[PDB]
This record gives structure tokens, sequence and C-alpha cells, in this order.
């Protein structure tokens, strides 16, 4: 299930609303949300994508 | 016998108690423990984070 990565992922994005991202790095932070939601991260590429996140 | 990744983390969990172990020394026990489990029993990998462990 994706519930607990959900939560997990929501709190990384509250903390993000305290600071001024720059448009451009949300590219990059949107398509690792994309990608963190899409892989189990349990693995030796799972883990580095919330790790670059 | 019994589940390998059971036996394995209780007896990997009588191992900590004694010591006190960091909190960021205790996540990174506690992460590999749960991906340990959905390991197969004849990975590679489940022998890399069993010596790891």
């Amino acid at each position: 299930e994706k519930d607990d990565k959900d939560a997990i992922e929501e709190k990384f994005r509250e903390r993000l609303k305290e600071l001024v991202v720059p448009k451009h790095v949300m590219d990059v932070v949107d398509e690792e949300l994309s990608k963190l939601g899409l892989l189990d991260n349990h693995s030796s590429e799972f883990n580095v994508t919330r790790n670059y996140l």
C-alpha cells in the first residue's frame, strides 16, 4: 500500500512550504515525487530516489 | 525450521538490547530489517544486508 508513503511524502511537502523553493527546482521535485510513487522505496535505486528528494 | 527472518530479527534485537544504540543507527537497522523480510531467502541481496546487519 502507498498510504504510508503518501503520509511520508506529505510530510516532505509541508516542510517545503516554509521555504521559497525556486520554480526550476520544482521540476526535479515533482518528477522525484512521481518517481517515489512508482517505486517501493526498498532497493538500491529505490532508496536514492528519496535520498535525492 | 521456522521463518528465517523472524529468527534473524529476534536474535539481532537481543544483541542490540544491551548496547545503547544511537537514534540514527537504530533507524538504519530498522529500515534494513524491514527490507530483510521482503527479500528472497536465496537472493544475493539478502546475504549482503544480512552481513551488514
